[PDB]
């Protein structure tokens, strides 16, 4: 194509914080990265004689 | 356990002396050793979704 779309991704993310077990526990997230974008160019030259 | 008692040993100590007309022969002692203690934690956590 003239330009190019992004590569997406997903991650987890969390921590194994201590359980005193008189204490509830802890939830974790999800967040998502994307990649960079490219696109391409046009170029030419001629003569004329 | 939650928690590891230690280790114990017993010892002995002695010095050889010297010896002039029969002096009385000096005596020794024993005394004790204990080992460390340790424990061990919980570590917890999760999602919801």
């Amino acid at each position: 194509p003239q330009v190019m779309d992004a590569k997406w991704a997903l991650q987890g993310n969390c921590v194994f914080l201590e359980h005193i077990e008189g204490e509830e526990i802890k939830f974790g997230t999800i967040n998502a990265e994307n990649g960079p974008v490219a696109r391409i160019q046009t170029y030419a030259t001629g003569f004329e004689y």
